[PDB]
């Protein structure tokens, strides 16, 4: 059984004018992620640990914002492609992990839709994927609103 | 072979009038974390790793941060009761490992006994079980002494 | 099957002067990481997985001597033979870097066979990612730059 884990990082600053979508989940708030698409950065955080796993590089060298066929692809679809070119590699998935930093909103509330989606995109049971939400103690940009920050751990075995 | 990785995270602020607690050791130290437990960053990162890896959500979810039986709590018994859950939950703990960044004082020398106290709540043999120690290069917060960081990683088996 | 994780953190500050040396490849760029050897904040990161997955402490731990003057990828591979010794194999090691400048994509595949390298392992084993941190906090100023790492090994 070759087992491989992956790891991933994302951040995104909080700004009004767009909305906020984490895990695929829009959740009505003043502000929302700031960047191309719908800024997901939990998905984008977990998107990277399944490329990292598979050692296929990161987000950024597998979509471009030039690309013809995933322009206006949102963070679910990357999600998804990203999933098929991990099994592309010989690699199925085991289970997901992650943290999202935010002081606010509350989360709580929507971590089981966001597990629901993510299970669904990797076709994957909703029991091995896990959503963790954390506030910073006011501690720096993250403690201060500005941003929000996602962590991504991921385990797959190669079939 | 139903191997699962799990993820964690803590950071609380370092303020005068509060011991330091840290792996469950004591820290003489001019100030220390502010919670409302003991505000053990270490054992609450790990925790969180171990709920992340059996997909039992967070630390949050399972012990209220505004609860008269949490405040002051000792965090090793909050890590015995998240190890009862997973096992519960039909999981054996392989390994942990982490990491604490302090810009002062010097965690080194605790480091051992921190150990110590996380593998016989976890029932674990001391070579399963790792702490590692950073400063944050004078950079930020963690920087400045304003807060301390944890960071973990668990392995897990479903048996 | 006797499989453990480890994980690994490091940061170091951006300053003028410095060469700036990431995964053992030296960048053009009019700063560099400060540190005690080439402040390779990747590899250090990586180095700090490995001993934590072996259950080994950490890296200042093990070059608190003679070590004192190594450069990172001599960490690295002494770190990699005090794991062999241990009883330990390596799996896979997968890593991100955040820094906002410069451009890290044209010399990520470098660092990637660097790591191999000094680890023997072959290249689909070793991952390298980049990321910005999106203007925020010290990371986004230019201040310094951080490395993550994640490692999976095997006890022989
Ligand atoms: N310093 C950096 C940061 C990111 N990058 C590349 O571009 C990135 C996209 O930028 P962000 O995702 O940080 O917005 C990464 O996905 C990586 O592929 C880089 O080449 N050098
Ligand atoms: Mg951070
Ligand atoms: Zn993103
Ligand atoms: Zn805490
Ligand atoms: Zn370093």
């Amino acid at each position: 059984m070759d087992f491989r884990i992956g790891q991933g990082y994302d951040v995104h600053q909080l700004v009004p004018g767009r909305p906020l979508i984490i895990g695929g989940v829009t959740i009505p708030y003043e502000r929302g992620l700031l960047g191309h698409s719908d800024a997901d950065v939990l998905l984008h955080a977990i998107t990277d640990a399944l490329f990292g796993a598979a050692a296929l590089g990161d987000i950024g060298r597998h979509f471009s914002d030039t690309d013809p066929r995933f322009k206006g692809a949102d963070s679910r679809a990357l999600l998804r492609e990203c999933a098929s070119r991990v099994a592309q590699a010989g690699f199925a998935i085991r289970n997901v992990d992650s943290t999202i930093i935010a002081q606010a909103p509350k989360l709580a509330p929507h971590i089981d839709a966001m597990r629901a989606n993510i299970a669904a995109d990797l076709d994957l049971p909703l029991d091995r994927v896990n959503v963790k939400a954390k506030t910073n103690e006011k501690l720096g940009y993250l403690g201060r609103g500005e941003g929000i920050e996602a962590q991504a751990a991921a385990l797959v075995v190669r079939e």
